[PDB]
């Protein structure tokens, strides 16, 4: 089965080619058709055929070796990748994922599921570092691709593989979902300075399904509870309505139908 596929490269990488890059991704993650408080909604998972489940990001390095990490168009979020003859998946969360996950890389010599899910909280455990102590830029990406691509011959341990999915999947997910973990990659890029998200950045990544329900369940845009989210210096502030979320959120996952 075929999916539509972005092209990435880290070999003389600028600010328009990763921009064109995550606005392509943000393009085939979205409909269009499901809008709210003007923030676009991902497809619902319940009912959506196969065909349209997935969109494949494809990533080259100054090394000229590519993988491709398949993204699932519910969520943005990275469920696995190929390099050459071997794709990997993490452990799906239900059976209905685990039967849709059969549908990728289907060609492929060597299918492996780890034994682990691609959540934060596990991926952090076995690199042995927070996402507040990776660094992010042209640079992890690159040595992130590198690592990817070697573990099909076991040259890369499994921390350094979980570290390199951590760096790929915010450097693509979390900037495909926020416009300002764009614009966070987007300064690094620009100014050839790698470094680790600020809580800004985390608190984000932390948030995007609560914020996601709280957007989607307001009052007309205004919340039921106030969402904590904290300021680059790690300062906390509360979150009451849609409007402050518009300039910050670029993409939602789908909750609940729209209000009446
Ligand atoms: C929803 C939302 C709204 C705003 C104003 C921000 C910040 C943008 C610059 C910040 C700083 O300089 O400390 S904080 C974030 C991270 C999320």
């Amino acid at each position: 089965k075929q999916y539509p596929i972005i092209n990435f490269t880290t070999a003389g990488a600028t600010v328009q080619s990763y921009t064109n890059f995550i606005r392509a991704v943000r393009g085939r993650l979205t409909t269009g058709a499901d809008v709210r408080h003007e923030i676009p909604v991902l497809p619902n998972r319940v009912g959506l055929p196969i065909n349209q489940r997935f969109i494949l990001v494809e990533l080259s390095n100054h090394a000229e070796l590519s993988v491709t990490l398949a993204l699932d168009v519910t969520n943005a979020y990275v469920v696995g990748y190929r390099a050459g003859n071997s794709a990997y998946f993490f452990h799906p969360d239900n059976q209905e994922d685990a039967e849709a996950i059969t549908h990728l890389f289907t060609d492929v010599q060597n299918r492996y599921t780890f034994a682990f899910g691609g959540n934060y909280d596990r991926l952090e455990q076995l690199a042995g570092n927070l996402r507040e102590n990776i660094e992010l830029g042209n640079g992890p990406l690159e040595e992130a691709i590198s690592a990817l691509y070697y573990y099909s011959t076991g040259g890369t341990q499994l921390p350094t593989l979980a570290r390199s999915f951590i760096i790929c999947i915010q450097m693509i997910s979390e900037a495909a979902r926020f416009q300002y973990i764009e614009g966070e990659m987007r300064t690094r890029i620009r100014y050839n300075r790698r470094s680790a998200p600020d809580p800004s950045v985390i608190t984000l990544e932390n948030s995007w399904g609560r914020l996601s329900t709280a957007i989607q369940e307001s009052n007309q845009g205004a919340f039921a509870s106030p969402i904590q989210l904290q300021r680059r210096n790690g300062s906390k502030f509360s979150v009451y309505d849609v409007s402050i979320l518009i300039p910050i959120i670029a993409l939602m996952v789908y909750r609940c139908a729209p209000p009446p």
